[PDB]
């Protein structure tokens, strides 16, 4: 997967596609919008391919890793899902929509004290107050 | 309508991204090539260059069915070209059906004007019981 890709890029260190600037910005921004078109009408299986060759490219972007995961959760692979919010969220600290995803991910996979977490988390930091309704709903079912 | 119909992506571009999954794939690195030639296959399916890398993928993942289909599109897709049949007539021998992979190998003899490949395919013809 994408986690794995990323490693084994650090592993071996030698040039990536990226460090070599492969593929420039605005054709990465068209991809993008491709993955999307796909994704949005419902041909989630092309948006996957399109997101994992983003994610292969530049992994460390904050909107091919939640792209991503958001097709992972839809999929019901959660943990996947759950370690890539886990990326986006290392990536963009300021931002707790990973959390709470990675909340409602953790809740799929049976383990509610991980799933308190981020959703308290959530409710503490989070300037959305939508947001911070929504985790709060589910720390009342907790 | 494929998107190499509406030029989404420039064709030099395109070229580097086919040379970067045929790099993944000659360094084993075979799930990101299986990323890059799906992709590849999704903006053009029309293309056998990119048909038959997905193919290749499959068959040494030993999904050799999916394998045998693509090829048979493939073998539509190119210039007379006898090779995605080759490639069937392995994936044949490892579906245990060797008189299908009989009939592709014989094709191969009878029709090819590629005389290395015909070499190939008369060896597993030598040794099919
Ligand atoms: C994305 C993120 C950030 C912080 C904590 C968690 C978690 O799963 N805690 N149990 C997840
Ligand atoms: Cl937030
Ligand atoms: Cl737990
Ligand atoms: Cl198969
Ligand atoms: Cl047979
Ligand atoms: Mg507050």
């Amino acid at each position: 997967g994408s986690i794995s890709t990323a490693v084994i890029d650090a592993i071996n260190s030698g040039a990536t596609l990226k460090d070599i600037n492969a593929i420039p910005d605005d054709m990465m921004d068209d991809i993008y919008s491709y993955a999307y078109d796909f994704y949005n009408k419902g041909r989630i299986e092309e948006a996957e391919v399109f997101f994992r060759f983003l994610c292969i490219y530049d992994f460390y972007n904050v909107d091919y890793i939640m792209g991503l995961a958001a097709i992972y959760q839809i999929k019901e692979q959660f943990q996947q899902a759950a370690d890539l919010y886990a990326v986006a969220f290392a990536l963009g600290k300021n931002d707790y929509t990973p959390v709470f995803h990675t909340g409602q991910c953790q809740l799929r996979l049976k383990a509610p004290l991980k799933a308190k977490e981020c959703f308290e988390l959530v409710i503490q930091h989070s300037n959305d107050e939508k947001l911070k309704i929504k985790a709060q709903s589910y720390l009342d079912a907790i």
